[PDB]
């Protein structure tokens, strides 16, 4: 229809001001003083959102051009928020800052060019000296503390994760389950997890996360992969028996051929799962004769000569629940047999020692080490079903960034990093004056998060920020201090990864944003 | 319903505004030192545009006589832009200048008749000049700078084409894909492509291009034209098996009685294609040999005696992905057996050495060379998904201005060889005033462009202007160095065909817009 | 619902209104000097009209009265512009000067009914003045100035035509195609054309010509006549295999026994045409025959005793494209054998000479002479498809003109003989004076299109038409000249015949709109 056009700044005023409203509630939010909004709701009792992505995905702007100004950077933010794990806050509150001082220049009428070149270039500077600057994780009392600014004051997410974390150990994965009651439990899982992905999305379960989960899997292992349907159907046929949701693992299925089929013919209405079989070669089986004793269930191999037809439901393995995601399959629980499953471990424990090989002993320990398996579990109480779902999610994402921070190592956190590095990238010219404004901009745009900290500590953070920057070193603002010393004394780092993520992604969204000389929209 | 009837000028002004407001975005964008536009969607997140075309694509004018006329320039402008490759925005600004002028002239009453046939007759006149004008391209390093005209900058386009046109030869022909990752990739690939048209439109697949691509194409490859269905009923039947897409191969289908009882009768819901085998007589035969052994399918004539109804699934071959053009059909890679490609080179290469003909020599070096048939893969990586995309077109546009570019030889960029000819055109003069007038717009027109380029540098052109038509010889100015040098020596230079193409078409498009005495439109 | 009413002048003014609006647009096309008008249109990018028809044909109007008069006048002309081929304008013209004078002295209030008569008997005297005044038409040269006429100044049509004309004869048809590409081509076609009609209006294609074009079409012929369908149906089967369009050619069909059941009975969904056999008797046969190798498929007779069950396809032959029209049913181009053609053509040749009888010869050269069957096809080119539809149009109207203008004579063009005959017209009185008025209405009526030409020019009119009044025998201007001479001796003359048609047309339009005294329309 009719458009109405706008030039220059008209377009970028409207994101502006929409990033800025989305900004102004999640900057708030960040940081341990900080606290949430709330949103309504047409479909239910009105939500109400804590932590800064969830406050800026509540978050809608009635205004198009705002509102998709403010989606533009809450996708980012979002993103970056799954990398990192943490930081989502960090980088919407880096671009909002980026975004207006890039506008200002647009206003300047500095070609935005030269200034998106020039951040581009502080940034990766930055992020050089970030690097440098990181350092490993700390124990795991700082990992706590590592738990808890992912916790955002939590301090039971923080505790949990680290409680969590001991027993597993680090490298070990952590689980998160929601709460059986209140009291949070963490139990040792009896299960395996192989490294599987699903075969295809369309498998993907309902949830946002798309990993998927059955109730009850029923577990096929075919050593062989599963060719086709036909040899498949009976023991569908069981499976309609059946009705516990199925899932198949098959050491591969040739996509056309099995996919075109299946999907176009089959509706596949019946839930069901596809995993390849994990490991190759001998190790494969080995492997599917480990999760075959697990689950309790059995394999048919064409060596065997087992027929998959032949094969029952009694077969299959069922499992309590299996949880699929793209990069792992992991069966959480399957019943197995306490003998059955210990028996098996001895026995591959005892091959291991007899390998006389590494590679042997290798493979047949971390087959061992898979069917020990302990993957923790951890269930979060919560006085409510609701506050149990928003406490899980927290939890994860704590779990997610704690084990990112450890591996990368801790950074001073307060922003302390970023504000370090930007003195250091100070220095550093861009080719061209519009870049140079567009360096420093993105210099000040790192600042700032330290700032809004100081804000909600009430301090002026022009002071903080000036005696954070003066201090060399690791030198940094403890808001619960309200004192200075070495943020790796304090113990309170961010994550490396996490600031690192953010800012690059704040910065690109800043870059995005600047750079529109016109809009068009309908009246 | 009632009309709304305006004469004379209300219905030029309509089209004049319309066409400014695209014009002017574009002309912005044009050339290196421009900028890109944003639209909104309502469909998603809002469109940001860059690339004259795009943004020319993406602004839509409420006013329907506007967007009517902004819409005639676009698509003569895109029509350019395929021929050309590159100077879609170059034709809209000429376009534009034109227009106006002539709008101006039909202000004056002068006939435009007289003015559009001055135009036509200087842009012949400018045509010739150009040709003679035209130099033979220059080495690679010209060809990245003509990469990155079409690049608009884009360094990387410039390099990634000169560093495929390299590999392959300038001669070779290379195809683009989306990048694996970020970072971009260049392989050679496996797999031959034979020039054969797409028996229907109909078949053509969803692309705006209307190449199709299928996923993991089976190849059946008839020596043998394929007649009718019923001998080919039973390859589809194992099709039915397959569903993974199903190209065909056949010497000739007469149209009539295969497609009227295969349209009418047949849904052709399954997926297939049909090309005509590429060669006669032996040399097809060999061809289709050649086709065969790559595809690692098999052939079957009925000199064979093999049937096709005979004929499996097996038989026919696979392909990882197959597209087709009208002119050409190729497939990017068939399974092959890699031994069994290099055999039949080998065997292939044998026969050419054998043949005592140049005749024979040539089939058989043609269909070796085939074989060989390195085809540069280029993969575009890009920050996102989006991004990538965006590149990709960018560089397939740039590549085919390069390539055509090269043969066709560089002329001076800058709109230098627009220049120059026009003070030479300005000499000749139409048959009466009222085509003087219109050639000496049609002069101006060519002045302008160059004009924009200045303008984006900021300095005035009419001083640069001025100063390009005193110079003799190829004389042009660079924005990059804003020095003055020679193009050629400069290394800038835009490709002949590109400038003709879009010189040609803006003058059609403006002679079009010119004549018109009357408009009527609904109230 | 309610009624507007009006009565006397108010329902005339409307349709003069309307009149006008449409008459000025195409009076100002008409004649080489006017210029084309542009129209909008919601179903795609607007349409620009040119020829005076066609903006006529554009021209609507928003008034329902003024529209309808519009429209009166519209599907008159196109009338005469059918049989003249030329002249659409003039007779609009014509009936405009008419209508108005005749609203002028429905004003006066004088009994249109004498008017309209003294019009009619003005028509009359003209006509014959003119048909005394026409004279042959002159030599090729004058065709292609015939041809430029019906050009509108375009010169390439005229030479076509001419060139056309020349090489198949004046005599010889002429079909018109579009081109194959921008540059035009004249072949001659392989094929014959007997002249039968369509058996129904049903049969006649989608195009407004109503002429039926067939793809590929396959010929069956019977010499003796398709009583019924069963005999056809076993020939259908083959034509259900087959499905390129079916052309049945049969002696005769009773039209209620088949069309009755046919048409009810049978959807008659599959594209078929049904022409009589041309010629009856032996000759009827002979031309079958004749038909038949042309074809190059064969002819079922009860005498030979084939069966059109037992006939397959390859019986019936193929034909590139069959055009068929109420007068005559053409087959462009059978396939034919080329032997065979040429073997058939000498045999019938022999036959000629060998007949003692004329009869007998002429059927004989009539037959032969019909598959020599030069038939002229001409290939309009054009720089876009649309300018070719648009090219070709014109050019077959032209066509059409000339070929009449040719066999008429020409008489001279410029409205002078309409001119002329208007001053002889004067003297002639009507019966009563409201008559006379009427008379001097349509010798005003005729003067006028020589004026708007002249208006064109620029030239005044009056001078003009008083200096073309007076001068004797033919005397004209010469709007490219601008120079007086003889019309004949400019050779720019135009057809008696599209001169009459319009004029007639003309005038009964004037007639039939001045009479309405009273106007009912709902409000
Ligand atoms: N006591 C503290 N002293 C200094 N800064 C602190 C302290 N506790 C936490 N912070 C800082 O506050 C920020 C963590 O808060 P938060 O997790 O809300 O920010 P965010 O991760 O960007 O937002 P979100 O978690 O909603 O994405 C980090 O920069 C962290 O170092
Ligand atoms: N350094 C330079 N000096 C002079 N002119 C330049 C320079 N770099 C590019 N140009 C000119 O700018 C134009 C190329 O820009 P661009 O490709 O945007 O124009 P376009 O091809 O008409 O637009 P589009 O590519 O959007 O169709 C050419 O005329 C080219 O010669
Ligand atoms: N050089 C000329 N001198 C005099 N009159 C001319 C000349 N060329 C053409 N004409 C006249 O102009 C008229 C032909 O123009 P045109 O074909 O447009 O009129 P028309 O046939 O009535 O309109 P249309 O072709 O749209 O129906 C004729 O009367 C013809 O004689
Ligand atoms: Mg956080
Ligand atoms: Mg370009
Ligand atoms: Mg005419």
């Amino acid at each position: 229809a009719a458009k109405d056009v706008k030039f220059g700044n008209d377009a970028r005023v409207k994101m502006l001001r929409g990033v800025n409203v989305l900004a102004d509630a999640v900057k708030v939010t960040l940081g341990p003083k900080g606290r949430n909004v709330v949103l309504d709701k047409s479909f239910g009792a009105p939500t109400i959102t804590k932590d800064g992505v969830s406050v800026a995905r509540e978050i809608e702007l009635e205004d198009k051009f705002e509102n998709m100004g403010a989606q533009m950077v809450k996708e980012v933010a979002s993103k970056a928020n799954d990398a990192a794990g943490d930081g989502t806050t960090t980088a919407t509150v880096l671009a909002q800052a980026i975004i207006t001082e890039g506008l200002k220049a647009v206003a300047a009428g500095m070609n935005p060019m030269d200034l998106k070149r020039g951040i581009d270039k502080a940034v990766t500077a930055a992020v050089e000296e970030l690097k440098a600057l990181s350092v490993p994780c700390s124990d795991s009392k700082a990992i706590a503390q590592v738990g808890t600014i992912s916790a955002n004051s939590d301090e039971t997410v923080g505790k949990l994760i680290a409680e969590a974390m001991d027993k597993v150990g680090k490298e070990g994965v952590i689980t998160v389950e929601d709460g059986t009651g209140l009291q949070d439990e963490l139990d040792v899982v009896e299960g395996m997890q192989f490294d599987r992905g699903y075969l295809s999305p369309y498998f993907i379960n309902k949830p946002e996360t798309g990993a998927v989960e059955l109730e009850s899997p029923f577990i096929l292992l075919a050593d062989k992969k599963i060719s086709n349907i036909r040899e498949m159907l009976p023991v569908l046929e069981a499976v309609a028996k059946a009705g516990k949701p199925l899932l198949i693992i098959a050491e591969d299925v040739e996509g056309e051929a099995l996919a075109t089929l299946v999907v176009n013919t089959m509706r596949g209405i019946v839930k069901v799962a596809a995993v390849k079989a994990p490991g190759f070669g001998d190790r494969r089986k080995a492997m599917l004769q480990d999760i075959a004793t697990l689950t309790g269930g059995t394999v048919i191999s064409e060596e065997i000569g087992m027929e998959l037809e032949k094969a029952t439901l009694e077969d299959l393995g069922q499992a309590k629940r299996v949880v699929i995601n793209k990069d792992t399959t992991t069966i959480i629980d399957g019943v197995g047999e306490e003998a059955a499953i210990q028996g098996r471990v001895a026995q591959i424990r005892q091959q291991i020692e007899e390998a006389t090989s590494d590679y042997d002993r290798e493979k047949l320990q971390e087959r061992v080490a898979k069917l020990a398996g302990g993957v923790a579990v951890i269930k979060v109480g919560a006085a409510t079903e609701v506050e149990m779902k928003e406490k899980k999610a927290r939890v994860e994402a704590a779990l997610h960034a704690t084990r990112a921070a450890v591996e990368e190592g801790v950074v001073a956190g307060g922003g302390v990093a970023l504000i370090r590095v930007a003195s250091k990238l100070a220095d550093l010219r861009g080719q061209n004056e519009d870049q140079n404004v567009g360096i420093k901009v993105a210099l000040r745009a790192m600042e700032a998060p330290l700032r809004q900290i100081v804000l909600n500590c009430g301090e002026e953070p022009s002071v903080v920020a000036n005696t954070v920057k003066g201090g060399d070193g690791n030198y940094g603002y403890n808001a619960a201090t309200e004192e200075y010393g070495n943020m790796i004394d304090m113990g309170i780092l961010d994550p490396t990864k996490v600031t690192r993520s953010a800012l690059q992604y704040a910065a690109s969204v800043a870059g995005l944003m600047i750079t529109t000389e016109c809009m068009v929209t309908d009246l």
